[PDB]
């Protein structure tokens, strides 16, 4: 009845970027407006919410590479 | 009945950037506006919430690389 | 009835950046406005909340790389 699991990934990989220069970036969005109305809010178990927002983002990561590697075993 | 589990991920990986210069960056959003209304808010178990916000962000990380590598085993 | 669990990752991985200069960065958002109203707030177990905010952020980490690696066993 003897069961053997040997698990040996060999990951010689690479993720790479070369950029000569990251240039001139302008983020100039106009004046946004947000309006939200209720009489009641009533939240129970494990709710998560964003109920009125205005979000301006410039990321410009300079080589934002990702090597996301979520991984698992399980048994019986 | 002998069970053997041998987990050994080898990983020689590289996540890499070369950037010659990070340039000229201008985060200039106009004047935003947010308005939010209720008579009542009523939050119970483990609620998490943002009711009204204005968020301006400039990240610009130079090297922005990620090697996220979440993992588990589990048994019986 | 013998169980043997051997757990030996070999993570020789590297996360790397070269940036030749971090440039000129100008975070100049306009005058924001936020307004939030209620007649009652009522929060119970394990609530966490933000109810009116104006948040301006410049990060500029100059090689903000991440090697996040949450990792585990569990048993029986």
């Amino acid at each position: 009845g003897s069961v053997q699991i040997v698990y040996k990934p060999v990951d010689l990989s690479k993720v790479t970027s070369k950029c000569g220069s990251l240039g001139n970036i302008h983020h100039k969005p106009g004046g946004g407006q947000v309006e939200v109305k209720s009489e009641k809010l009533d939240f129970k178990d494990r709710v998560q919410s964003k109920i009125g927002s205005l979000d301006n983002i410039t990321h410009v990561p300079g080589g934002g590479n990702k090597k996301i590697e979520t991984h698992k075993l399980t048994f019986r």
